[PDB]
């Protein structure tokens, strides 16, 4: 026992097991139930530090295998776990669910084998999964490992013989391995017969069984814990589409570890922590030379951060906790109930204070979340202090995160303005190599930024089940060469598809001193998805296949602007001086080109012709937005409800004519009071709609 | 009438559109049912040579849309069309089909308005996406366009009047746009009224109308085009998920155009047509420098060939409507009909003669389609001829394409052994950028080369709906700074998802001298889709967590190498006698140890360990393989007329249940002989099985 004469019980003694974690820079796997108990503790302080807590508003329940390997819940001491794989259950009372909300947490034990994947931890991995789907709560993952289980079978190791090819001269080399009769009785000694695959050979009236192959008795040793990682690969696939999926790399994540983070896709990464395929040591290996000196340079948060793969860091255990909590604050309890509404302090009426200027460079989080001045805060579009970002290490020139309209949560996509610059490294393979600089123009898609869009879109749409706003911001796509080879189709068309996935409500809205051009039109155009976009442009944006100076360029040429030189009044001496005015007003003519082709590109055009909603002023879209989204919300549960009882449009339909006469089918606030002051009486109208008969 | 005196009428002289699309370097869309018809009459010649065809073997029809919108076929004469966009409704007759199979051709035409896309090119293109979808069958697009169209409002060009600063002076500015009340009456008179939106102002007595907003007569001008651009994109996205996709860039494809070559997957181009999204000229005043000289250095073959974006070229348009014919054979007629079995003169009872060798490099294409040697011709796996590679300038570390199995047709994924070579092109846009020279290491997966095998899985499964063998031969993936910066997990993590979606039987075989280790095991197990995917490995195969050195580092270190010298019969002059002998047979003894790894690494143990189906001989495989693939695609047959009337396990043991006490489960051939004796006694059983009545 050390340290002695402590104030309280010495845990690293109690279980020696904690101290392993310890040493091994994590937390050891039975305490992370606390980290998540004071993560909720804080959620409620910075929600309303009013509120009184008790300890029964969260409930931490390990859940282990019985006879049958069905999970049953367990209260038992920390480290009794006779697998590398834990598993709570927590029902935790929150601001947004304050009654309570289930999810599961699955773990390694890193102090367990070096917290390795043996067939038993991808069965029991497999299974708190399939149960985390079932009940269509989320599954956190928190990664501790060192990927699949490696051995060989020890029992062989003292018996082998080897056929040398020269008794006298070993270097001269060896013919086979085999077993003698007395080796082959000790296997039939301890019941590990079919420990080797054996051919009988008789050497100099000498019986040698030859080695034809070693299976080992011990089960967890090769091909079999491959099977098991390719199970649990297949269902962390299949668990993203169905459930809130969210991973913390606490401690290393190796191999099949490297590729649950992936899989699970969201995924939150503790500094000093690498995610790895293969430890440096192994690569320097296989190059012939030492290539890296570390598996941080590997797998650290400057390769998984910089790259998307981790969509967030933290600087600790607690920290990558209180991430999660924050994170599922957006997400509903289960799959398909309603998105959490948490109302603040910054409710819906109000108006939009931070405006963008054409003149000054500005920060789009601004636009999103609001700023501090000197004069006070500016309000933006959404809830003050309510904009979480993600995927903030990679690719900048597109702005992910949630954020809540007025207590509604949604996923927002934004567009950087300033040009963002990223280094890629040097390869230290390449003695050829030097790190480069990348820079990036604003408002354009770029292969990483059309690519992180896709992946924000699908993130919002799978598991957490969101509405969306996209600020659509974009000249287009980049068409140069390098963007052109590094496949910007193929990421831009990654964009349509994850569209026409999405099931919940979509705005697009182009905001003041905002673009939607040719290339980034296409891409985002409500017709992708009918039954949930819309689109929406400021007074104040502009919208054209080209930019002005593109379509001058086309379609307002030289001849045209002679043409129309006929509005100023002005052989050998009248051509000189016809070309001495031609060069001299051409600057001016050029400015009235410009401006009548960017009259054609104005939002008045955009509804004239009918491809958007409607035109919206900027200091009013909070006020808009929310009833809109709140509108969309009631409709979209109403005919769900239909579904479980035809056409999109058949549906919304019968659900309209349900509104009384007098109810404007146009007024959002309207008909979501309405819906909302009638939702058991809808109920009784949708029950009545049984009398449902039909082959 | 040029030129005078040919023996017969000169086509171009007749239809001067057919001059202008040669003039823009392509064959004239009217002109594209007569390559199809040589392109079909060619596939029957390489199949049979004796057959005689007759024209009626062919039949094409044009579809245009009646007065309700509605397609319907007419017979008229070239260049009638209305709009830019045509369509073809093609009735072939086929080695595969031979009483027919029909598909649909649509194409811009290049010779109206440049081949742009207006609203109504839009609403057709999406018109006949959906009339293909709703009959399962194939829609080939031919690509020659310039994007969306593009204008002014024309009748507002010689209205519109400028209010300058100083009317003397034009160079000092101007304020803004106006028309006089004589524009406003000619707008009222030709009765374009709402062509403009004016705000009517008062300066020195004169009404000034002040020029808000230009919208037009003409209905194609801007952001119109860009709706109709959304939804055919999103048709497009869709119509890949269900029917048959491919296109063929025939002359240039702009914009959308470059979109809907993406969207479609499927893409042949024709040599030095560029798929573009801005010009080199347009990027050039962007840029404020003369950067790119051409629109193929953009996207041309060496580009999207190179990178994936095609994945074909053909010299002409004939070779790529020959490419497509023949991508088409592997094809069911439509949707959810059976894969087209083709047996040629190459039959499935035969051994395989190629066989790889550790000691001699090989193509992997020899093992899979057969080689050409001195001594006669050595059979591959497949039958002679019928493989048919694609994205074939791009990854060449995976080998993918389609082939057949004793007439089967069937997607196939093969690692190429050899070291691969790709040459990054210096950006022109960038002073300080050189041409770069990657080398990939056979065997090993790297993001592009796993980003194509998630792509060949997917483009198998999703229109095509055939049946894949994966020759399974990866060391794992790359775990090297490089790779794992240019995100190789989320490709690999691609692979994992396309498995998880596919329909259709899969056989994953590690063929001889081939390996599966740690990583790529992971993503190719068949626990990741248990109803699809088997499982085999060659008698000369290997696999297990780590490559024996690995395993060796691990789990044979010096102290257990040590407690093996007591194999070797032999105070400070016996520790240097020691270590005299421990220097001489540490190279001997490694040697040992290596060799007890690799004896666990065989198919033996993967077969006692219940990880694969069964161990198999290479000259074996194709007998194999024809009976089990014959069988399962019979077997899912019957488990598809059980669902249309349970899991997939209790399924598949009702079938079972039908066939006779005698039928041994366990022989594919004798199940398979069985099954198609009995499809309509099966039937009879099925349609008894009626007796469904079910709350
Ligand atoms: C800064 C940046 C912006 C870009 C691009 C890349 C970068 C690096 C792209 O590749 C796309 C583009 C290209 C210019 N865009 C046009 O509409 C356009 C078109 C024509 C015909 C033009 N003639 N003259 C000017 C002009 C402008 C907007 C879209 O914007
Ligand atoms: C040529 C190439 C091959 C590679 C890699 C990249 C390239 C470039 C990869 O990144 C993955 C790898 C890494 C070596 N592999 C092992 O199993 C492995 C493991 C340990 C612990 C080892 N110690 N000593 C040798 C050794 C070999 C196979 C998989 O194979």
């Amino acid at each position: 026992l050390r340290p002695i004469a402590t104030p309280y019980p010495v845990k690293e003694w109690l279980q020696p097991k904690r101290y392993k974690a310890h040493l091994m820079g994590t937390t050891y796997v039975y305490d992370f139930p606390e980290l998540f108990r004071q993560a909720s503790s804080s959620q409620w302080k910075n929600f309303s530090a009013d509120v009184k807590l008790t300890d029964d508003f969260f409930i931490s329940n390990e859940l282990i295998e019985d006879e049958n390997g069905e999970l049953t819940e367990v209260e038992r001491e920390p480290g009794a776990n006779a697998i590398g794989m834990v598993a709570f259950k927590i029902t935790v009372k929150t601001p947004e669910y304050p009654r309570g909300r289930q999810f599961v947490v699955v773990a390694n034990d890193i102090t367990f084998k070096i917290g390795s994947f043996g067939p038993q931890e991808d069965e029991f991995f497999n299974k708190v999964t399939e149960y985390a789907r079932k009940r269509g709560i989320p599954r956190i993952y928190l990664a501790a490992n060192s990927g699949a289980r490696i051995g060989m079978a020890e029992e062989i190791v003292p018996l082998f013989q080897v056929a040398w090819n020269d008794a006298a001269n070993p270097d001269k080399g060896f013919q086979y391995l085999y077993l003698t009769s007395e080796g082959m009785e000790t296997l039939k000694k301890f019941d590990k017969e079919n420990s080797v695959l054996t051919e009988r050979t008789v050497i100099n009236g000498e019986e040698r069984f030859v080695i034809k192959t070693i299976i080992g008795s011990e089960d967890g040793l090769g091909v079999e814990c491959l099977r098991g990682s390719g199970l649990i690969a297949g269902a962390t696939s299949r668990a993203y589409h169905d459930i809130f999926t969210i991973t913390l790399v606490t401690c290393r994540s190796v191999g099949i570890g490297a590729y649950l983070v992936r899989l699970g896709q969201r995924a939150i990464q503790v500094e000093g922590q690498p995610i790895i395929l293969t430890g440096a040591s192994a690569l320097n290996k296989v190059l012939g030379r030492e290539v890296y000196t570390s598996n941080l340079q590997l797998g650290g948060t400057q390769i998984m951060y910089n790259n998307g793969v981790s969509h967030l860091t933290a600087v600790d255990d607690l920290a990558g906790v209180e991430k999660i909590v924050e994170w599922m604050s957006y997400v509903p309890a289960k799959r398909n109930m309603p998105v959490p509404i948490l109302e603040t302090k910054d409710t819906w009426d109000r108006p939009v204070d931070f405006t963008p200027t054409n003149d000054e460079t500005y920060d789009v989080r601004w636009m999103i979340e609001g700023r501090e001045t000197e004069s006070g805060f500016e309000y933006g579009l959404f809830d003050k202090g309510s904009f979480f970002e993600t995927l903030s290490g990679w690719a900048k020139g597109v702005v992910v995160g949630r954020a809540r309209l007025g207590g509604i949560p949604l996923g927002v996509i934004g567009v950087e303005t300033r040009t963002v610059e990223n280094l890629i490294p040097a390869d230290p393979a390449n003695p050829n190599s030097a790190e480069t600089l990348i820079q990036q123009a604003g408002q354009v898609w770029f292969p990483n930024s059309a690519f992180k869009t896709a992946q924000a879109i699908n993130d919002f749409n799978n598991g957490e089940q969101l509405p969306m706003m996209i600020l659509a911001n974009w000249r287009g796509f980049s068409g140069g060469q390098r963007d052109m080879f590094n496949e910007v189709l193929k990421y831009g068309s990654f964009i349509v598809d994850a569209l026409v996935d999405y099931k919940q409500p979509i705005i697009i809205y182009i905001p003041p001193t905002g673009e939607l051009r040719g290339g980034s039109w296409v891409v985002v155009d409500p017709t992708i998805n009918a039954d949930q976009m819309e689109m929406y442009a400021d007074v104040n944006a502009r919208a054209g296949v080209l930019e002005p100076e593109g379509t001058v360029e086309i379609k307002f040429r030289r001849e045209k602007l002679l043409d129309t030189m006929n509005r100023l009044d002005d052989h050998q001496q009248i051509s000189k001086q016809l070309a001495d005015r031609e060069r001299e007003l051409l600057p001016i003519y050029g400015q009235i080109s410009l401006q009548f082709a960017d009259l054609h590109d104005r939002s008045s055009r955009m509804v004239a012709k009918g491809v958007i909603s409607k035109e919206l002023e900027w200091t009013e879209a909070r006020r808009f937005f929310f009833w809109r989204l709140r509108r969309r919300l009631n409709e979209e549960y109403l005919i769900k409800r239909l579904s479980h009882q035809a056409s999109r449009l058949e549906k919304i339909a019968r659900i309209r004519s349900w509104y009384p006469a007098s109810v404007d089918h146009e007024d959002d606030r309207q008909v979501a009071t309405w819906i909302e002051e009638n939702y058991k009486t809808l109920d009784d109208k949708l029950k009545g709609l049984k009398l449902e008969s039909f082959a």
